[PDB]
Formats: C-alpha cells, sequence, structure tokens
C-alpha cells in the first residue's frame, strides 16, 4: 500500500511556526513596558506592518480589544530577538509546504527523503525528523547529512509567531481596563528580505542534477516568498530564471516535478510565478481558492468570481481545465472541502481507478494527519481509513455526473472523488500539502508501474 521504493526531493520553504500564549502576566508585562499615550498615538495611526516593537503591541492590543483574529509582517528581521528575549514559546514546529511535505514523507518511511531550503539554522534544523536528508556540499563534492546536523551558523531565520489569546483576561492600557470578547490568534508573519531570497544556492547548485539522480519525483513550493524587488537590485524574474534552471536539471534526469501551489496576494508576481513555473512541471496542486486567482490573472474573470462566489464542482470542472489547457503541463490536482480531483490529458496513462486510487490515497493521508497531529511511522495512515468519505458524498458523485453532461470531456480525463473530511482537527496547517503528497507518491508509483 504505502509505496515505501520511492524517494523524493521537497524545495523550497520551511520556516519555524512558534506559538505564545498571552495570559495575564505576558500581556501586562508587555504593556508595562511602554508608554500607555504612546501606544494608544500608536493604534489610532494604524501601522501595517511590524518594523518597531511599538508596531506591535500596538496592533496587537488593538486585536485583543476588538477579539478578533489578524495576521501582520515582520519587515524587520532584526525583531526576531527582540520576540525571542522578550517571550516564551509554548511550541516550535515546522512549518513551509516543504518542511511539512518531507516531514510527512519521513513520516510514512519511504526509502529516501531529501530536503532542501536556502536557508538552515540549527532551530530550524531540528524540527525535521529524522530520517529527512539534505544536501551540502563537502570537500568540493556532493554529500547528504542528516538535516539535523546540516545547518549553517548563521543562517537567516524565518519563523512565524502565532499569538493565541482567550477570551475572560482582562489587561490594563494605563487606567482602562481592557477585557478580551473572544478568543482568538494573533499572527506575525516572517516577511523581511534575507527570507525571500527563494532559491537553490549557489554553492548547491552544480549538484542538482547529481541529486536528481537519487529521487524519482521532486516538489517544488514556496515561490510565493519571493518580493518584487530587492536590495541588491535583484527582482523575481532573477529568482525565477533560477527555478527554471533547477527544473531543467530535474526533469533532464527523469525526475517527476510536482508544484504546490499558494495564495499569493501580488497578481503580477502571482503572474510571473504562473508564466514561469506552472507550464515547465508536470503536477501542479491547487486549491478552490488557488483556482479563481490563476483564472483571474489568465483573463478568466467571470468565471474566477463565479467560482468564488458560487463553488460549484462544474466551475471549478470548467477552470481547472481551461488551466491544463493553457499551461500545458501534465495532470492537475484540485482539493476542495468536499472532494478531490485530478484532471488529465487523454494519453495520461494511468486509468481513471488508478486516478481515483491516488486521490483517495492522499485524502486518507491528510485525515490520518489531521487526527493524530503527525505521521510517525507507516501505520499511522490506516488511522485515516477510520474518517468515513463525507455526508455530501453521493451529492457530489450526482453533481459529477451532470456536470459531464453539460461540459466537454473529450481532450480530458477528470476523476472526482470525495473527501475524508475531518470538521474540526488536531491540526489544520498544511492538510492540503499532505493531500498532494499523496496523491503525488501514489501518482509516482502507478507511472513507474506503467
Amino acid at each position: 500500500m504505502i509505496p515505501e521504493h520511492l524517494s523524493i526531493y521537497t524545495a523550497y520553504n520551511a520556516n519555524i511556526d512558534a506559538i505564545v500564549k498571552l495570559n495575564q502576566e505576558t500581556i501586562q508585562n508587555l504593556i508595562n513596558a511602554f508608554d500607555p499615550d504612546e501606544v494608544k498615538r500608536r493604534i489610532e495611526e494604524y501601522p501595517r506592518e511590524i518594523n518597531e516593537p511599538i508596531d506591535f503591541v500596538a496592533r496587537l492590543v488593538h486585536t485583543l480589544k476588538l477579539g478578533k483574529p489578524a495576521a501582520v509582517p515582520l519587515v524587520n528581521e532584526k525583531m526576531n530577538e527582540w520576540f525571542d528575549k522578550t517571550f516564551r514559546y509554548e511550541e516550535e514546529r515546522l512549518g513551509g509546504q516543504a518542511g511539512i511535505i518531507a516531514n510527512t514523507l519521513a513520516g510514512l518511511k519511504i526509502r529516501k527523503v531529501i530536503a532542501y531550503t536556502p536557508f538552515l539554522p540549527k532551530r530550524l534544523a531540528e524540527l525535521f525528523k529524522k530520517g529527512v536528508l539534505y544536501p551540502v556540499v563537502e570537500n568540493g563534492e556532493l554529500q547528504f547529512k542528516p538535516i539535523q546536523e546540516a545547518y549553517r551558523e548563521g543562517d537567516p531565520l524565518k519563523i512565524n509567531r502565532i499569538f493565541e489569546f482567550r477570551k475572560g483576561l482582562k489587561f490594563k492600557l494605563g487606567d482602562e481596563t481592557i477585557e478580551i470578547p473572544n478568543s482568538g490568534r494573533f499572527i506575525v508573519s516572517a516577511r523581511f528580505e534575507s527570507i525571500s531570497r527563494i532559491e537553490t544556492r549557489e554553492d548547491i547548485k552544480p549538484f542538482l542534477g547529481e541529486i536528481g539522480k537519487e529521487v524519482d519525483g521532486a516538489i517544488f513550493s514556496g515561490y510565493q516568498g519571493l518580493r518584487t524587488k530587492y536590495s541588491d537590485g535583484k527582482d523575481a524574474n532573477y529568482y525565477l530564471r533560477r527555478a527554471k534552471e533547477d527544473i531543467i536539471e530535474f526533469k533532464e534526469k527523469d525526475v517527476k516535478i510536482h508544484v504546490e501551489f499558494a495564495s499569493v496576494q501580488d497578481r503580477k508576481l502571482r503572474k510571473k510565478i504562473i508564466t514561469n513555473i506552472l507550464p515547465f512541471v508536470d503536477s501542479v496542486g491547487i486549491d478552490e481558492a488557488e483556482i479563481a486567482q490563476i483564472l483571474s490573472v489568465l483573463g478568466y474573470r467571470e468565471l474566477a468570481d463565479r467560482i468564488f462566489t458560487y463553488n460549484r464542482l462544474e466551475d471549478s470542472i470548467l477552470g481547472g481545465m481551461i488551466i491544463l489547457d493553457e499551461l500545458n503541463f501534465e495532470i492537475l490536482q484540485v482539493h476542495t472541502t468536499y472532494y478531490l480531483m485530478y484532471i488529465t490529458h487523454r494519453d495520461n496513462p494511468l486509468s481513471e481507478e488508478e486516478l481515483a486510487k491516488s486521490l483517495e490515497f492522499g485524502t486518507t493521508l491528510a485525515a490520518a494527519r489531521a487526527s493524530l497531529g503527525d505521521i510517525r511511522g507507516p501505520d499511522d495512515y490506516k488511522v485515516g481509513l477510520k474518517v468515513p468519505f463525507n455526508e455530501r458524498s453521493e451529492y457530489v458523485k450526482l453533481r459529477f455526473e451532470e456536470a459531464k453532461s453539460r461540459l466537454r470531456m473529450r481532450e480530458y480525463k477528470v476523476v472526482v472523488i470525495p473527501t475524508r473530511l475531518v470538521q474540526n482537527p488536531v491540526l489544520t496547517v498544511g492538510l492540503g500539502d499532505t493531500i498532494s503528497a499523496g496523491a503525488f507518491l501514489t501518482y509516482l508509483e502507478f507511472l513507474k508501474r506503467h
């Protein structure tokens, strides 16, 4: 069942996600450090990014009193040390699509899992599972090390911080008492320059093809971390030309490549990624929100608006077909709350049943991880079998048949299954990534058999 003989490389995004519990002592001690009217002044002026500590407290306490969640970018690297010296973390865990994917695969105990990120400080390296390899240059040659032991002292440190606040708590901002209405999280995302240089670094770059010889597939993600423009005159395009070069090295070695897409708010960057990356890879993983974002920049604004507004199976099948037809990679996987879907060219070697089985492995693996919070060993996949296909399945199936009646299916194989939906899971972060990892893993297994 688990295709344990396959070897997979993942890049490029891995980071620390760190959680802080805002109890009374913690929030009051923080506020106490500042001048109260200095804080008040900063709230009304409303900082939309965090450059200095007063931006942070201001945005936070505004969020705490409203009792409504918020995410705010950290755009100054030097703040890492401030956060770390001011707060204690409940938990530090691995985040970033490549990180999560690497840890899930190493939890399945496949034959080999190599992960790469250009930024590997010790603190990040130690959050990976045992078993994940990292490529390094040693004595002028390629070697792999256990990733926990491959860290570079001084590498840039990407850390996203989730502040949990629970209802009930009161604190004071000078004389003014303040009770928190609801629970929630205040999220501070790493969005400074040093962690936005998303690439294979120059030392390892010359060995990518040698790395390629060691794997059956590579899963690439994290393009969404690129910025428009960089300090040293580099730009998104510069990094995207390097990204294309990496793709070429693996595909020349007969590696199949899967790109897991992501939300890219800047439409121009989103357009550059789609243009530069998608037509050149084999497999692509998107969610329902992403399908519309892509269509929107491809010019299909009406259909994108329909998808966003009504979330119908039919409009997603049409929109997936358009994206495949326009971009001409090999297979598209769409993940949605109630159904997963594959769209392939008519000459894809897999049968409908194998395509279904691959999707089923994906939703099963994700349901497992959503229930347990972590894949420790291959038997854990079986926990996903305990999560039934959702209550909308029969309606999904009926609507799929109606959709096939309305829409053309000449040039395309379209396969739809219902998800093993977990209502309210131990782990929310990265379920889409885990679906794609399982789907792509089994897609490789079936191709290899063919």
